[PDB]
DNA sequence: TTTTTTTTT
DNA sequence: AAAAAAAAA
């Protein structure tokens, strides 16, 4: 799976080492990156990069596949649960395995305390033989509160010790360092191969609206927004784990509330939870966006376990 | 109709073997290419590339059709239906088999689902004698989902493993992958010569828009898409088959919403189908820039099935 | 602390006094500016901004703590008592440590009387062995007679002139009199290391919503006030101290209350308690938006003596 | 050719 | 039941 099979097929020892201080570890990482991307690479030519691209080519089929083989190769994606079965049922399961799920509402709706519950429900086997594994968490408001997890374990009736240690924790302070702090995701996923599952972004667009100004760096904005989106594809189908972001809303006084990020943002992401608030701890959650399940609704519990019925 | 009429007509044998590894199969993909740009290719000279077109121009007439006679010579081009009756009236009948149609919708309209219907009701003998055939697919987001064809073949009453075969499937992973792409896309139309109808491309401008950047990189950008538009029209025209291609979109704060690609797409398109949002499941779709057919609206239902009324 | 480990580490003295100028005085303040906001900085090109963000990136850990240190490396925060044990079982032990904790009431729920009684109980050894320290005082409307804070002072039985010695107090003017005295909010912090522990603006939106229009200036109004409330997160951060503000409300024809600030002050607030009135000098104290604690409610006493039972 | 932001009373 | 303004690559 790593870049060792290069070697009897044409190309030296000395840029192997050298392919790896940018990031590239992986034989799918190389069909990943473009041709006037792997030049401005810290002391490579164009005479010599393009025996590699011929050397990687005749390790995978550059084929055609029938779909009655990608019905078997589309068979790697697990179902990551919530809590609560009538909110899996609506998503069909539980959260996709090659994909970008979003989830958005208006202040008080429950999103990172249905962060804080896939942080314990991913270490747990649950059907389809969804072994469970460790959890990169990238936080970026102030909100990982780890004695809520505390809380939520003892309803699942799990160990304390065994439940606060496959939890990895790395908060970002501005909008470049939480592109830079995905540089560690993709080492860690890499060097362990096998047992992450998931990745949880806090929030992409709390640092994005704040550490930009109004229409005069709109375009900068949403073009650097872009370059990170399609980074987190990339690593969703690398390494075959989920992905569960969340972001905030605005109003709209031209004519009630939509979610930030744009046509960007919308295009790029495959399913969208929307939240709204009912009669005391009661959360109503509609879909938006997705390419199997249609619009439907369900509820929610938010108290001491995270998310119930 | 494959290059074997030259070898009576002046041609040797020795560079015929030597044209088929470039791409060129066809005698009349020797009318598509230039006389500058197959020099170039792995071996041949100035003095010996005149008598080929000498010797291909003698098969096909130099000459000039009457337009009664181009009313039958416009009798190969057949109509694909979609799946509802007030879509096809729209359209004239379905969509085109010798040019290229174009859908753009905001964030939920059904791209994908229009697109997943056309998988199915492409494999069935429809109006006019259109017998029916196989369908390459070339996904570029992730939204292949497999099963969403067996959900659609279940109200056409059709076998469910014999509409899971004659979809071919390919994934590009960056832009240029999707331009080496089109060259098994045109050897598997020439071997197995009649037996395919159209070609889907989920979305040409979603690996552009972020391989480059603003306007530093943008004629580098509009220079490769005028190169890929282009094959397209003349794999259209090679072999007769559709092309149904789909785009997103963007803003526009200088002043809504206007479609990417720029005027080189917006050119080279035949058929625009607008697509927005109506009430509920309905949606609205308007034409834009057709040859034929006028400017009307009509009104779908994104059911599990596709595409309905 | 401070920046001077950079100097052994390939920095030169000539931009230390240079970056001292704008505000940067931490090593963790380097790394919460952004690259593009340290060129527009007074004399700094992008080749030497480089290498000052490598050299301050060896010191702290670019890595992944495990939730198990995150859990010890969260014993910082203390815990400020407001003067009823009835009103801190609510907030779970009382206001938090690296947060942003708001206020709202219909107008004379008692803010104020919680601001003044704040400024005695933090002068206070309390539980969890929180030492007590001073207190930055920004207040905005006209609210800070110091008699009061004589006669709470009385109740503890403190001493008056080492109780009027430790609230420091400044009053903005307009609202970028606000944005502009934070500057001197951060050096204070920083020039005497670890003897200040809250800080308490007493109404960020008393002055937005009277220098700002209706529906013409409204986004340039939010553009502004995110400013302010992410540089109040900061803060918060670097020098692990509490930020407790109060804000108004407005009413709604179109369907009672709700308090001003938009989606920007809800989602960028970490906890909200609602206040109302009761009968006679009792009131009534709700909890929005919280991440650890539920929805209950509580009773006061706003007697001479602030807040009691 | 590119790119959406923001509730008041 | 009514009210709008914002630009740079
Ligand atoms: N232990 C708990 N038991 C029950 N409800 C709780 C508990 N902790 C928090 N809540 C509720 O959960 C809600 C907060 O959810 P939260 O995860 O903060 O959503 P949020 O949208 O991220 N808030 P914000 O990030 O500011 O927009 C509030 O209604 C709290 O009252
Ligand atoms: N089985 C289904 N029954 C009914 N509606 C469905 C079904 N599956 C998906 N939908 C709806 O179809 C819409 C998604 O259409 P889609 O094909 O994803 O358009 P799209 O524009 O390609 N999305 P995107 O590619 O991200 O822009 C959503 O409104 C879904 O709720
Ligand atoms: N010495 C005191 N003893 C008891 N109650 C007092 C005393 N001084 C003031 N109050 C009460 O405190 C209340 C005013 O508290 P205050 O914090 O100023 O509310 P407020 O919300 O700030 N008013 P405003 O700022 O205009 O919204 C009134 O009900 C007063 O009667
Ligand atoms: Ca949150
Ligand atoms: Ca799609
Ligand atoms: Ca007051």
């Amino acid at each position: 799976q790593d870049i060792d099979l290069l070697q009897k097929h044409g190309i030296n020892v000395a840029d192997i080492k050298k392919l790896k201080s940018v990031g590239i570890c992986t034989i799918k990482g190389i069909q990943m990156t473009t041709r006037r991307a792997l030049c401005n690479v810290k002391g490579l030519s164009e005479a010599k990069v393009d025996k590699i691209k011929e050397a990687a080519n005749k390790l995978i089929e550059p084929g055609f596949l029938t779909a009655f083989e990608y019905s078997e190769k589309r068979k790697m994606v697990f179902h990551i649960t919530t809590g609560s079965q009538e909110f899996d049922k609506l998503l069909g399961g539980g959260i996709e395995s090659m994909a970008i799920t979003e989830a958005f509402g208006e202040f008080r709706t429950g999103k990172t305390q249905l962060s804080h519950t896939l942080c314990v429900t991913a270490q747990l086997p649950g059907a389809g033989g969804y072994p469970g594994g460790k959890i990169i968490f990238i936080d970026t408001e102030n909100t990982f509160r780890p004695d809520r997890l505390r809380d939520i374990a003892d309803r699942f009736n799990v160990d304390h010790d065994a439940v606060l240690d496959n939890v990895l924790y790395a908060r970002a302070y501005t909008s470049e360092h939480q592109m830079e702090l995905l540089d560690y995701v993709a080492a860690k996923f890499h060097e362990e191969a096998g047992i992450f599952k998931l990745l949880i972004i806090d929030s992409i667009m709390a640092l994005f609206r704040v550490d930009f100004s109004g229409r005069g760096e709109l375009a900068e904005r949403q073009q650097k927004l872009a370059q990170m989106l399609s980074r987190l594809q990339k690593i969703s189908e690398e390494y075959n784990v989920a992905v569960f972001v969340t972001n905030q809303m605005t109003a709209d006084p031209g004519a009630p509330k939509k979610p930030i990020g744009g046509h960007i943002l919308a295009h790029a992401s495959t399913t969208r939870i929307s939240l709204r608030k009912g009669r005391g701890e009661l959360r109503i959650a509609k879909i938006y966006d997705s390419p199997e399940m249609p619009e439907n609704e369900a509820t929610f519990a938010i108290t001491a376990g995270g998310i119930g019925d």
